[PDB]
């Protein structure tokens, strides 16, 4: 259970693209996004660095929280 803040997750369709990116990397992951807090909560067997790397490549660099 890992959490990221994504400051760029504000535009139309951005939270969808975040979730879709993570589910494409790990189809068994659980992903919650909150537009009020720009927080993304992830349950996955991948590492936090693997998730962050994927988010970065997608244009949504996170900060782990
Ligand atoms: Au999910």
């Amino acid at each position: 259970g890992m959490q990221f803040h994504i400051d760029d997750m504000t535009c139309g369709g951005c939270a969808s693209t975040v979730k879709k990116t993570i589910l494409t990397l790990d189809a068994n992951a659980t992903v919650r996004t909150d537009p009020a807090t720009r927080l993304v909560d992830v349950e996955t067997s991948l590492s936090a660095e693997q998730i962050a790397a994927a988010l970065q490549k997608a244009g949504f660099p996170p900060r782990e929280r």
